[PDB]
């Protein structure tokens, strides 16, 4: 379950305030709703978001200057004091009627991860980004990665030929 | 895991000859283990695609090869592709070239080489798993640390493409 590009457009158009800012951050980083919602300005360092320890290990995810500007400038302490999750959830559910109960906190994370793989991302990198302790956790997104078996030709150490010359 | 560098591959192919050299090229092209490459028959090579059948611990899979590789290995239109393979000589030659090769691993050194260079060259570890016939990605992850490091992929590849849309 994830939001298509069309659904993302509809969602960001129907959200407002800190809710829309949190959505943008989750779609940009794979954050769960909760860890996005409790972000503080001191957790943004040189356009890199730290999700501090909870129960999860700390991890860091880069964001663009544009996103950092939107969510953090001229703000101190908690970035999103006017977060409104039930309102977010109702809007989400209007956009995605087949969303299972309670998964509104993770849909945007699933959207991040799914599009990351569709777009050509590495499952290894996604694991680190999501904070998964095991690759098996991340493999739920693996079927979204295109498999081009002719990579065996172009990427092999002979570049698809029969010859290798020395220095 | 011990793999051959590009230089070592060049030394190896120059030192090998005949069917051994052909098998080495095929392993370097497909990730094949020595054994499954050496027992290939004409029927396993159809229109530039090599089929490696199911074994005790690896999946069946079909791996594409270039016309040039196909032309090199498809002389025999019937029976074994490489009837004059000589694993002991191949193994000796490999060990002289790569003296720190762990015992027993001459059968897999070219597979490790394929896989390692595949990842260095930007290959998807998920496609590699399929090519090698690994049942679990955990087996393929031994090559993961060779993947190129892109510290900003979360920006470039998220559905907003780094924007606020």
């Amino acid at each position: 379950g994830y939001l298509t590009q069309e659904e993302i457009a509809l969602l960001l158009a129907a959200l407002d305030g800190d809710n829309k800012k949190i959505a943008i951050l989750c779609l940009s980083t794979g954050a769960r709703w909760g860890e996005a919602a409790r972000l503080k300005a001191e957790n943004i360092i040189h356009n890199r978001v730290t999700f501090v320890k909870t129960t999860n290990k700390p991890r860091t995810v880069p964001i663009s200057e544009a996103v950092a500007k939107m969510i953090a400038d001229n703000k101190r302490g908690f970035l999103f004091p006017d977060a409104d999750y039930p309102r977010f959830r109702r809007t989400m559910k209007a956009i995605k009627p087949d969303l299972p109960m309670g998964q509104a906190t993770h849909a945007l994370r699933h959207s991040f991860a799914t599009h990351f793989m569709i777009n050509g991302g590495s499952i290894i990198t996604l694991q680190r980004i999501l904070g998964h302790t095991r690759i098996e956790q991340t493999m739920v997104y693996a079927h979204f990665a295109p498999e081009y078996l002719q990579d065996a030709i172009s990427l092999n150490p002979l570049r698809g030929g029969t010859e290798a010359e020395s220095v």
